[PDB]
């Protein structure tokens, strides 16, 4: 059982933007995302100092990358607090409509593409790299559930019947044919080191056979 869903107008916009633009710096994707990633596990770390339950889902808080070349996929997985249902239909946990407003009122002020995250809709970079992004998550509250989208105005949401994750959040990046880089150790690496050093959580590069 599959629900479809539009997105409101203002994110078709902004993926459309994201998709369409000459924009040459497409790495910073993998930034915003980890930092999305670091941002959820604060979140279940900060439930957890009152609660110790909260972590009986799995105690480790850490964020792994895993490239898969014969599926074309880059993967990122945390175990942070994760994202029920409604999360999910609620542009993935984010405030999307007023974010987008003021980074295309920003990208017309001056700022670029790389700026997204400041606007609290970093996620949808995904799609600089991404023809289709699917992400599996769970919540304490919530059952497990996979969102999936092509753009094109619409995504979808239905039970996940996978691999049970415990608790977090997994967003499965189909690349497009020619960003494959984005697979390859020595440039996930690079982008790493570059952008996200400070990250307060093992980030671990999974390695391919
Ligand atoms: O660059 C601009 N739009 C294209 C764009 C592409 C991607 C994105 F995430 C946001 C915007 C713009 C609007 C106003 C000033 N600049």
């Amino acid at each position: 059982e599959v629900e479809t869903f539009a997105f409101q107008a203002e994110i078709a916009q902004l993926m459309s933007l994201i998709i369409n633009t000459f924009y040459s710096n497409k790495e910073i994707f993998l930034r915003e995302l980890i930092s999305n990633s670091s941002d959820a596990l604060d979140k279940i770390r900060y439930e957890s100092l009152t609660d110790p339950s909260k972590l009986d889902s799995g105690k480790e808080l850490h964020i792994n990358l895993i490239p898969n070349k014969q599926d074309r996929t880059l993967t990122i997985v945390d175990t942070g607090i994760g994202m029920t249902k409604a999360d999910l239909i609620n542009n993935l946990g984010t405030i999307a409509k007023s974010g987008t407003k003021a980074f295309m009122e920003a990208l017309q002020a001056g700022a670029d593409i790389s700026m997204i995250g400041q606007f609290g809709v970093g996620f949808y970079s995904a799609y600089l790299v991404a023809e289709k992004v699917t992400v599996i998550t769970k919540h304490n509250d919530d059952e497990q559930y996979a969102w999936e989208s092509s753009a094109g105005g619409s995504f979808t949401v239905r039970t996940d019947t996978g691999e049970p994750m415990g608790r977090g959040t997994k967003v499965i990046l189909h690349l497009k044919e020619d960003q494959t880089e984005y697979l390859e150790e020595r440039r996930i690496k690079e982008i790493v080191k570059k952008h996200s050093q400070f990250i307060g959580y093992p980030i671990t590069l999974f390695v391919e056979k």
